């Protein structure tokens, strides 16, 4: 493992980063809420998420932390959480990401339940909002597929929610309840198995983040899904999203839609800004 990171236009002066509070444990270590001065042209200050590697990390893990930041430089998708800057001079290394103020999608969904103690005084997602979420997630996944990344871990806990409620793909032992039968059987992960996970995300949206296969152990889920089992439809689930889930959960991975096919299905009734920001409508597609 050697440093591929070139201290370039992405390099941010450490003193430009002010840390406000802990947000929680990320993959590599603590994630902080921060404020960054003059990192984006036209903005004097930018709210940011700041990732760090935990103190127990090896030298290798620190190098791998910085190499991941280097990879993220190549991504410019509105529906994938974006890198803003890197502090690689001295320790600790800081990886500065766009802030997603409403946190992960699973927790956000669970907050909108009628019984929730942390309910923000708003109704649960409307059909329109759920379709919008689905399209945004699908577009972000379409982009990563075009970049030749198989996600392997798609779940509501791994999607993030912005200030304006835009949903984006976040960070990319086994999550068996989100896994396709062929992955459970042979450990084969493809964009087609990512599509299976996408259907589970739709199920999480329409159940306000219930635990998939509640009342079944992980061993029972493994067998159930490999045998051709899949999730039941949530109570009063909109027909349109039920239809998407059905496609996603075809046993033959060849018979599942692609992420571009999903966006295309949903494109005719989305927010006006969608074609201006999406990978789907971009010249890159
Ligand atoms: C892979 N996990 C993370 O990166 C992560 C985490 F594990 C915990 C907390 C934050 C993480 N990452 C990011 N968070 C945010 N915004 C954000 C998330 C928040 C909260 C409060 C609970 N949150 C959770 O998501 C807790 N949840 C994991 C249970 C506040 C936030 O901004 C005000 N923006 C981000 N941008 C890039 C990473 C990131």
């Amino acid at each position: 493992p050697s440093s591929v990171y070139v201290p370039d236009e992405w390099e941010v002066s450490r003193e430009k980063i002010t840390l406000l509070r802990e947000l929680g444990q990320g993959s590599f270590g603590m994630v902080y809420e921060g404020n960054a001065r003059d990192i984006i042209k036209g903005e004097a200050e930018t709210r940011v998420a700041v990732k760090t590697v935990n103190e127990s990390a090896s030298l290798r893990e620190r190098i791998e932390f910085l190499n991941e930041a280097s990879v993220m430089k190549g991504f410019t998708c509105h529906h994938v959480v974006r890198l803003l800057g890197v502090v690689s001079k001295g320790q600790p290394t800081l990886v500065v990401m766009e802030l997603m103020a409403h946190g992960d999608l699973k927790s956000y969904l669970r907050s909108l339940r009628p019984e929730a103690e942390n309910n923000p005084g708003r109704p649960p997602p409307t059909l329109q909002e759920m379709i919008q979420m689905a399209a945004e997630i699908a577009d972000g996944m379409a982009y990563l597929n075009a970049k030749k990344f198989v996600h392997r871990n798609l779940a509501a806990r791994n999607c993030m929610v912005a200030h304006d409620f835009t949903v984006k793909i976040g960070d990319f032992l086994l999550p068996v309840r989100w896994m396709a039968p062929e992955s459970l059987k042979d450990g084969v992960f493809t964009t087609s198995s990512d599509m299976w996970s996408f259907g589970v995300v739709l199920w999480e949206i329409t159940s306000l983040a219930e635990q998939p296969y509640q009342g079944l152990s992980n061993e029972q889920v493994l067998k159930f899904v490999m045998d051709g089992g899949y999730l039941d439809q949530p109570d009063n689930c909109p027909e349109r999203v039920t239809d998407l889930m059905r496609m996603c959960w075809q046993f033959n991975p060849n018979m599942r839609p692609t992420f571009l096919e999903i966006v295309n299905l949903l494109k005719d009734d989305l927010h006006p800004s969608f074609p201006e920001v999406s990978f789907f409508h971009s010249e890159e597609n």
